[PDB]
């Protein structure tokens, strides 16, 4: 029963979370099951994690063989899945430079090695955006842009100065001869699937190029070919100094990565940083499925041409709770007029669906890359009554 | 071929771990075959991950079963296996008051959580010992005492003063009505196997509780049954405030936990930590796993009689370069009277065993809890021709 699962989690589990209100028991594709029998449609993917949904094949059986043949070494032992995972990596951000990978568990740690590789520029300043969600150890929640998340913790690591996101001139302004590195979510996710304006990312890699800083992309949420290119950064046509990768990359499986490209490849030397389980056998043959089925089903351009229409179909309802729906490919946010986000995420789980008040009035939407269209249009026709439920 | 995985390699990983001297091709409990055919007895374990051994059938079963059940999900959903995990792994420490649980990816991650828990007592003086290893990312790094692996990413999180491991009067003399917490490994493991003085963990326990300070006991390289208990420190009838866990926990599936006990582990409310992947059903399950074998096959006792014969067996050699045998249970040191731990490292390779040149002068042991004593014995037969080839 619900109310057992939850007793027992309240019983043992720190308060971090709150208390989740379902309790989940299987999955399949896009559908979860709860304790209780009730299926969900998922349009969240555990937080853009699940790219293929729950028990896809290629994963399990990756997963499967891999475990039966070595599992975890070490970065003591080279070990195949992990440096054919880099090299499928480096393909498919096709920089005109060399390009170094470093692997890791979570996209807050993919983080704290971009942290690192900006000390070793020998600057010390760092420049992230408002709202910004970088992770939330202390180097990571340093770089986010959330007061009431990094107050509780201060002294976090310096120096870090916010700027409003998609802001040109305060970007400019906050980018000196000092600075280490700017730190950017190609979208914003956590904060509500903020888009930047046309130029921003372009800009700001002039920005940080002529100053003589990194330009890092935080591709966690927006990577795995979620916006219709493999990295959201591709349809801007720019090359950063370092992107981090995370959530989507395994499938679900736990690993996050770290790219550097050029100079900032090298700064790593040995015995600098390390990680014991990064880049083990299982979680990276598991994101070696994830590619394999990216490319064999085409689910990159799949994305944009559902983010599409999907995007159309909800603007198309007409609903005057609807201001808005922003983001690209299958990473979307409804833009409300009111701040009935968090009414919204409990009335579409009465109707079935489950999705994510990401701000008081926006509710964002994360689909595996494999949902159905027939399960997107069910969302989309549901979609009036759950807004005339949550007001 | 090694050579062309090493060439791989060199191609596309960075460069923090320098290039990997094997490359291994498959494991089954602890022996691994390298790329070229060549077996080894693996005593490290991928540094002490490794509990079970490679491709265990208990592992192998819930990894297998809970894939096809139900993957990631996101902590905004309660599923059994991370919660009936910290109600084993509560049941394992075994404190008399409530004791609740934060799941994560790694020791540096379990770490940063009790970083962040230590902030929310409103102090932000952190003491912690010389040559401890806590973890890489910048809140971790900075209680790890190792200045060469640390200075390069200064400025650090503050504001952690080290002293010597094993000291009493240099710990009482460190902690104050501003310490925070005390981090202390139970052994140290990355510097060389370094046991305290007997009383030392039980004056720490004594010192902190009157200052008002949390202890926190790293046992990521020293928990899992490793030295006998299933928590090294349990075998100085201690209970810390903060219990931090990763390697070993998941069999090699990364996870990672930090348990924290009484008034500490309501510190944490909701908002104010979290991990995506922290808790995920996959990963818990395979170390629900662990946790069923090591008390199904008693082997935690086991442990500490394989560590006494594998010791005992050392000592007999009365080999001149070997000049004691420190640790406890299967976390074993071999402290050398001159500084050729590197080339017995080679030289056991040669031999074909893997074992760890963790200082200079001292090689360390992590084997697999399912270590044969014959395996055992028969790195003790080999050991003198070992170390005269050392030299």
């Amino acid at each position: 029963t619900t109310a057992t699962m939850r007793q027992r989690w309240q019983a043992v589990m720190m308060n971090n979370y709150g208390t989740p209100p379902i309790a989940l028991a299987s999955g399949d594709g896009a559908v979860v099951t709860d304790v209780d029998g009730r299926t969900y449609i998922d349009l969240l993917g555990g937080i853009a994690v699940n790219v293929l949904g729950h028990r896809h094949p290629a994963v399990i059986e990756a997963v499967t063989r891999q475990m039966s043949t070595l599992g975890h070494t070490s970065n003591l032992y080279a070990t195949e899945p992990g440096i054919a995972l880099a090299e499928e990596l480096v393909a498919l951000l096709g920089a005109d430079q060399r390009t170094r990978v470093f692997f890791c568990n979570s996209g807050a740690e993919a983080n704290e090695a971009a942290f690192k590789l900006s000390r070793l520029t020998g600057r010390t300043k760092l420049v992230a955006a408002h709202d910004a969600f970088h992770g939330r150890t202390m180097g990571s929640l340093a770089l986010t842009g959330q007061p009431a998340k990094q107050t509780p913790f201060a002294p976090l690591p310096g120096d870090v100065t916010h700027v409003g996101y998609g802001d040109v001139d305060a970007l400019a302004a906050a980018v000196d001869d000092h600075t280490a590195a700017v730190f950017l979510e190609p979208i914003m996710g956590e904060s509500g699937v903020v888009v930047p304006p046309a130029g921003y990312l372009a800009a700001a890699r002039d920005i940080t190029a002529r100053r003589g800083a990194l330009l890092v992309l935080d591709e966690v949420q927006t990577g795995m070919g979620r916006t219709g290119a493999f990295f959201a950064h591709q349809h801007d046509g720019i090359t950063p100094d370092v992107v981090t990768l995370a959530k989507g990359l395994g499938g679900g499986l736990p690993i996050g990565a770290c790219l550097a490209v050029g100079p900032a490849a090298e700064l790593l030397t040995p015995g600098l940083h390390g990680s014991t389980f990064g880049g083990n056998p299982v979680c990276a043959a598991a994101a070696l499925a994830v590619l394999r089925v990216l490319a064999s089903d085409g689910l990159v351009r799949r994305a944009e041409v559902l983010g599409k229409s999907l995007r159309h179909g909800i603007e198309a309802l007409g609903h005057p709770l609807i201001d808005h729906v922003r983001g690209r490919g299958l990473l979307l946010g409804i833009a409300l007029t009111a701040p009935h986000a968090k009414d919204a995420e409990a009335t579409a789980r009465d109707a079935g669906y489950l999705v994510n008040a990401a701000a008081p009035d926006v509710i964002r939407l994360a689909p595996p890359l494999i949902i159905a269209e027939a399960q997107l249009d069910g969302f989309v026709a549901a979609l009036p009554a759950i807004l005339d439920r949550a007001v």
